[PDB]
């Protein structure tokens, strides 16, 4: 029904090994079968990040921006010092007292949403609750979420971001604080301070990275809990299981669906030649279906513990906002498992991804859902 997010790669997957899509005329060869995501993931000498700032996207960003994102467009051995530098930065959502400060925004936006009775998920709770969020990793404070709650959910608008970052990077650099903006700028790359320019690259990372994925993620994982009594009650039951149903949600729902690689030689993938200089994609929502991997692929297994997924990537770029994406999601499943007795689906439409011969839903541009007190 309604909460459902169909694999539109399968028979290409399972017949070729691959498709093809355009995008500014740098065509992709997409790479769907999870054993070939995952050498290609490790392999980047052959399938490389370091390329042309914006090129690895997909849509290419090539044409909107100039910066050059840090760890995401950097090769190792160089890539593993950066991350070195901003790792421990996010590995905090593990602290108790984060997760408290988490606790309760995620609870307040829950009882104002029963108090409401309906409500457009995707911009009054999923948007909300991400922005408030993106506070607590920053360390800045709250206030801070209302001027990113106003950007919503594109040359001119791009630009509104790096010139919000850049005069972010200015204020920290006059007067050092504790925000994630004065972190950086007092780090050492190799014996020296980072530049500006590099903060710049990990700032803009960091709040593109996780805006549209974590809000497809809340906003799916409501959807499916409407649908669900069933799973709503086995969590209010069984706190134990939420860890695994976190992994499974970003399984099944693979909030980003792929992303690119540059070509640097001659090579092979699925016995299908892919030339020097063209752009592959790690297709991750295939790769996190694929019936040579996950039994019942194609369903929530909501406490499976064999999830070798790949949502969060794989290898050397894997997801630095892994810890902070789980903890939001495994507290909103408590939040909503302890205190919303179930849904209603008002009224939606949905969000499709055009990949060209693929339309993949990834989940909804609106949905009007109602919430029932416990
Ligand atoms: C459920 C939500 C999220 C999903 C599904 C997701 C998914 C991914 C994936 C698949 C990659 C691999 C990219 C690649 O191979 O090139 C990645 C990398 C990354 N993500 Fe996320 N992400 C999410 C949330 C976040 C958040 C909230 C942030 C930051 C606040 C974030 C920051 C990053 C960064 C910095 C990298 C680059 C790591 C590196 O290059 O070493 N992500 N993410
Ligand atoms: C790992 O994902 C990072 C990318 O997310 C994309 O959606 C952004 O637009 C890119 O600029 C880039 O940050």
């Amino acid at each position: 029904k309604k909460s459902e997010l169909p694999d539109p790669f399968e028979k290409a997957r399972e017949s070729k090994g691959y498709g093809e899509m355009n995008d500014q005329d740098d065509p992709v060869t997409m790479l769907l079968r999870h054993k070939d995501v995952r050498k290609s993931a490790h392999n980047y000498k052959t399938f490389q990040s370091g390329a042309v700032p914006g090129r690895i996207v997909i849509p290419s960003e090539v044409d909107i921006r100039d910066t050059r994102q840090i760890p995401f467009e950097v090769d190792p051995p160089v890539h593993g010092v950066y991350r070195a530098i901003v790792e421990p930065w996010f590995k905090r959502p593990l602290q108790a007292e984060y997760q408290e400060k988490l606790t309760a925004q995620i609870s307040e936006i829950v009882e104002e949403t029963l108090l409401k009775g309906s409500v457009e998920v995707v911009t009054d709770f999923a948007l909300r609750l991400q922005s408030r969020a993106l506070t607590l990793l920053l360390n800045t404070p709250f206030s801070e979420s209302e001027t990113w709650i106003s950007w919503g959910t594109d040359g001119d608008k791009a630009n509104i971001l790096y010139h919000y970052i850049d005069e972010q990077i200015d204020r920290a650099s006059e007067n050092p604080g504790d925000d994630m903006y004065s972190v950086l700028l007092n780090s050492e790359f190799e014996g020296r301070k980072l530049t500006k320019e590099e903060v710049k690259g990990v700032m803009v990372l960091t709040f593109a990275g996780g805006r549209d994925t974590v809000i497809n993620a809340v906003t799916n994982s409501i959807a499916y809990l409407a649908e669900h009594p069933e799973a709503l009650e086995r969590l209010r039951k069984e706190p134990e299981i939420t860890g695994r149903a976190v992994e499974e949600m970003i399984r099944y729902f693979s909030p980003l669906t792929q992303m690119g690689r540059v070509v640097t030689e001659d090579t092979h993938v699925c016995e299908h030649a892919v030339k020097a200089d063209s752009r592959i994609s790690l297709c991750w929502a295939s790769a996190n279906r694929d019936a040579a991997v996950f039994e019942n692929p194609n369903e929530i297994v909501l406490d499976r513990k064999v999830n070798p997924h790949v949502g969060f990537g794989f290898s050397h770029h894997n997801c630095l906002g892994a810890t902070h994406a789980r903890q939001i999601l495994k507290i909103l499943l408590q939040t909503l498992a302890q205190k919303v007795a179930s849904f209603e689906i008002l009224d939606y439409k949905e969000n499709i991804e055009d990949l060209d011969h693929f339309q993949r839903k990834v989940g909804f541009h609106n949905i009007q859902i109602k919430f029932n007190p416990l």
